[PDB]
């Protein structure tokens, strides 16, 4: 009973943050077997930032610039390199602490849990999409950079995310674990436009899901639609085109409920054109996208 | 930037999670120091709940039919007695994972973070409120008894919440860690009323707060009230009655602002009265009331 945005249990992924420090700049880096990896404006000053030339500035640091601490241990630095926008430090340590993990890159509306990081120490933890135009709604201030989100499957950590910056507009950018931006963000102190978003359908109707599972079922009506009438209407309201791969997926959810997945499109279709009418659905006055068709399956049979 | 319903970091608490079997039934126990704590209804079968007598129960039962397993290892009990609707099972083994700890009762309107589990194990973290009517809107299923709400200041661990039961409405009821149902419930299978529940005034303005801090400002207005004014608002719209104890409270975030805390309450009293309008606040179409004033300074700062 009840559905929440969950997070994934952050102990695996605690016992990796480090803090890294360079000259005057410190953030966060992922400690995982003898390597630190961390965002590379470590390497940079507030000045450096308008349009920094990383090669040059890497090019002045030395390994004993680095300054890496696990809590209140020193690390031994004995190699630095620069992978796309991460640096990656060789510690003469493997942390005991490294879980199983894998590097993954996460696809747009995909989700992952972010552990919040301040000075290498753990704040919080929340539960993100990745939005369709590869921006992060997150909760970072300065001093986050380097904190990472992930994905867990029974005991290996996905490591997804790393993040590295926020744009104008309060909203987050960041790369995954080999330094490649997901979206078109690059590290320096310039305007960038983030692409139009839109509102992820297959989270949506996994979510409506979740709420007939959980009793809120108010929105259930006697309709269908059809693939094409709904994305007539996906398209007037900026929700991304439901294709059969969406279909498919929905599959587990539209078999332990007995709504089809059109029929549950009838319902979406009649919220986005006359609204939720002054109600709720698990505890949200709007169409929540935040939830993965597997996050439901997950949530709701209680997968460790 | 951004403001997320964010958890504490649940690593301490999994380090403390073990699984607890008596006869037939297997549920969540918490491990500290030498003993694990769990509801005591693992010693009913599901024809016991009825109205099972705890004490004739329990009698039946030796240190050796508790079986208590930390992921893959044993733990020998030397010693089991009840307290209130808690066992407390003596084991010869200190959990070397113990944080600092203590064992709180928060107060209603107060927050903390789950770290449900199965079978011993966590499956995911999430941030709740404990409701006015000493309920929680959480999400559980069977097998997550035993799961904790908890609160971190620095490095000690405030455990406040253990799970024990659904109502038939769906929501949550528990106890503090020495076995006290928060509200009136009893650990039992029959129909028990929760109380009126009330939306948790204070907390809502300091969420306005944390959206004021975050840019969202279309909700301020030209308007102020009396506390005498709000509350008869606060009345209509099954609010908590506003106190200088809670003005108190947003102190902080009145001085950080420079909104003084009836203007809030102005603008609390017009969105009560004439709803959002089809917008948004931190991306909810609701006023959300699971934040307190601590919290938001927390998040908004970046404490760790
Ligand atoms: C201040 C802050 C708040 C939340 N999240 C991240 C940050 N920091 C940055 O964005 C640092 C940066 C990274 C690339 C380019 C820059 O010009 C600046
Ligand atoms: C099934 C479930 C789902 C979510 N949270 C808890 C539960 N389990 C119970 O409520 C067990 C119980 C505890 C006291 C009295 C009872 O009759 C039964």
């Amino acid at each position: 009973s009840g559905f929440r945005k969950m997070a994934f249990p952050s102990g695996k992924v605690e016992g990796c943050m480090v803090q890294v420090t360079c000259g005057t700049t410190t953030l966060n880096g992922l400690w995982l077997d003898d390597v630190v990896y961390c965002p590379r404006h470590v390497i940079c000053t507030s000045e450096d930032m308008l349009n920094p030339n990383y090669e040059d500035l890497l090019i002045r640091k030395s390994n004993h610039n680095f300054l890496v601490q696990a809590g209140n241990v020193q690390l031994r630095v004995i190699g630095h390199s620069m992978q796309n926008c991460v640096l990656k430090l060789k510690v003469d340590t493997a942390n005991p602490k490294t879980p199983k993990y894998k590097f993954v890159r996460i696809q747009p509306g995909q989700t992952f849990s972010v552990l919040a990081c301040y000075n290498g120490s753990p704040s919080g933890v929340y539960q993100c999409a990745m939005r369709p135009n590869f921006t992060i709604k997150g909760s970072f201030l300065n001093g986050s950079c380097g904190s990472v989100g992930f994905n867990i499957d029974y005991d290996c950590v996905s490591f997804c995310y790393m993040h590295h910056m926020e744009l104008p507009t309060g909203v987050h950018a960041g790369t995954d674990l080999e330094g490649n931006f997901y979206g078109p963000f690059v590290d320096r102190q310039t305007a960038q436009a983030a692409g139009t978003d839109t509102t992820i359908t297959v989270n949506v109707l996994a979510w409506l899901y979740a709420a007939v599972i959980n009793g809120d079922r108010w929105f259930l009506n006697r309709f269908t639609t059809t693939l094409n009438d709904f994305n007539l209407v996906a398209m007037k309201y900026n929700y991304e085109p439901l294709t059969q791969d969406h279909v498919d997926i929905l599959g587990p959810l539209s078999a332990q409920t007995g709504i089809a997945v059109l029929d549950m499109c009838a319902s979406l279709k009649e919220l986005l054109q006359n609204g939720m009418n002054g109600r709720t659905i698990l505890g949200s006055a709007l169409l929540e996208d935040e939830f993965t068709p597997f996050d439901v399956v997950r949530q709701c049979s209680g997968v460790t």
